[PDB]
């Protein structure tokens, strides 16, 4: 029943720690959960927020050119494990805790936590990842090149993760992410978005999913621009037909250039395909009798996925990182960095649903 | 204590009859009604709805050079009036209802009550126009040049209209419409914007309205474009100030063009204006404690705006058309057109708030 949940406790300033304890005694409940921290830090959140920890697994990460996993011993009603790996840095777990505040120690020591837990459930020693959120700040301080937990996984794993966010009501992928908006429409192409709507279907194995409209009103019948519209359309048909055919990844790269190839697969296709056939207007998208008809959806952009999620499902919203070799997931930190271990109230709800959601999965 | 509220009958082929018939008995308890409509084509109406119709006034509509507004004879507890004026066309009521169909004549009919109506409002006769939707296509096969009321209503009255959607709970104002979402950017300027924001202000007096980021999490201080959120900023701060000056058009037309004439001003009037310093993540703006924070907001594009309101409200949204000489609000289609007189189940929550709003606004 029980899968090992490795678990990164992410900027150890903010109130990643906070929702780690808190929540402890139910977690432990529905999976088996490992922290990534060493037990001079651990004492001195504790210590810090006033609370206490029982029957906890902790991981103390070490730098060394050899994998090696191994249980050590139990203390206060914790059992402490080490992980040596290697990280390419230093683990250096001496500096002290300051609440809310940027720090190469404390950035450093969380990316650490993370390369640590990453490679933990790469070696299968656990089930999937889940990260609590970092300050890209902290990082930039401690000399890091990497902008954020995805940047590391593509450079750790050499894959582009698929961003998917949200809950079961409502999931949807974003074909682009933190780029600006002007620059969106050109990314738009035939060959980019059928690799992405290919890649997601084998990621997800979703039945019905249907992507949203880039211009108004899907582009209103061509009067709305429609240029984007037009390709999103070649391509859902073809990844449909492609899908159906059963046919392999060198097919599709030979057909991807091949327009008479693509027309051949086209008439040979005998199905309803996994995609709806024509983009959603987002004005119907989001309501209730939208989210009945398809409730599975891909964004071409950051704001269009974010606004109407997050209108929805402040709480129980999670983020996955789909395409790479493990089962990542995340939480968005949702309130202010700066604003930790003053027992401001917490919700604990998205770390619950995030855990959920990699626990229901199946062994990568 | 009741007010004159003028309503066109948008395409008598769609759903707006009825609404207007099951809706007229309690809208004549907060308002006066007064329909857009000739009495022959009203009553085949009815009879297809099967509904009858009680104290209620309507209004005849004609070509002429003359404005005109008569009584006529009160009947079936239908008073009937007569309003004559240059309409351009010649009337034609004599024409069968095609339930849920794109016809000329119910087009151009549609078209001139909603210019009768208009035209009822400028000249005095009432407080406000409420407008039943109209089919864009039906008015093209009928050979008009309008793609829209907004479209027309700049024709009519030689004022660019601004679009405001949403409720009591939030509203957004648009500063673009129906052009292509990569086209939106380039549209992003010093002057465009500080025109929109002075204009939506003296239409509105929100004391506290954001600007909503164009780029993901408002371009995260420069790292995602950004460059359009220091135009917001520039413009948020020269408008903010102008507005405390209690300065005139005349000196707005001449500060937008001089850097100096700007610097002067907020050198003068620093200080918390109206709207918010800085673009707003949307992440944040449409959940629960953003809408707390501020629900009063200005939205770069159409989706942005209508993703997160339509599901938050998609029963009781309004639209609002701004900056016109008479007051004039509406509604989106609850149905497809097509499902017209079949007995579907109507939705009338956003009509009534429509007419609401329009009431509890001062004269013009
Ligand atoms: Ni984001
Ligand atoms: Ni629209």
């Amino acid at each position: 029943a029980m899968k090992k949940l490795a678990i990164s406790i992410g900027d150890i300033n903010s109130i990643g720690l906070e929702i780690l304890v808190r929540s402890h005694e139910e977690l432990s409940k529905i999976c088996t959960p490992f922290y990534f921290i060493h037990e001079s830090l651990l004492n001195k959140a504790l210590k810090l927020l006033n609370l206490k920890l029982f029957n906890a697994k902790i991981v103390a990460f070490k730098d060394d050119k050899d994998y090696e996993f191994n249980f050590i011993k139990k203390e206060n009603s914790l059992e402490i494990y080490s992980f040596c790996l290697p990280l390419g840095f230093k683990v250096d777990e001496n500096f002290e805790i300051q609440a809310g505040e940027i720090d190469a120690k404390s950035g450093l020591y969380g990316f650490l936590s993370f390369k640590a837990a990453s490679y933990f459930v790469y070696e299968k020693h656990a089930h999937a990842l889940l990260t609590l959120p970092i300050h890209k700040k902290a990082w930039e301080d401690a000399g890091l090149k990497y902008k954020g937990h995805t940047d590391a996984l593509r450079d750790f794993f050499k894959k582009n993760a698929i961003m998917m966010l949200g809950c079961k009501e409502l999931f949807v992928g974003l074909f682009s992410e933190h780029i600006p908006l002007a620059k969106v429409s050109k990314k738009i192409t035939f060959k980019n978005l059928s690799i992405f709507l290919k890649d997601f279907y084998k990621e997800t194995h979703f039945k019905k999913m249907g992507l949203l409209g880039f211009n108004p009103h899907a582009g209103d019948y061509g009067v709305i621009g429609g240029e984007e519209e037009k390709i999103m359309e070649k391509a859902i048909a073809f990844v449909n037909a492609f899908l159906h055919s059963k046919k392999d990844e060198k097919f599709f790269k030979k057909a991807l250039k091949d327009e008479n190839l693509q027309k051949e697969l086209l008439l040979n296709f005998k199905g309803k395909g996994v995609y709806l056939p024509y983009p959603l207007v987002a004005d119907t998208a989001f309501t209730k009798t939208g989210l009945k008809n398809c409730n599975r959806l891909v964004a071409m952009y950051h704001d269009l996925a974010l606004a109407p999620l997050k209108a929805l499902y402040f709480d129980k919203s999670i983020n996955v990182s789909l395409n790479l070799p493990i089962i990542r997931v995340s939480v968005d930190h949702g309130t202010a960095f700066d604003k930790a271990y003053k027992n401001a109230k917490i919700n604990t709800k998205s770390y619950f649903e995030a855990a959920k959601f990699a626990i229901n999965l199946h062994s990568k």
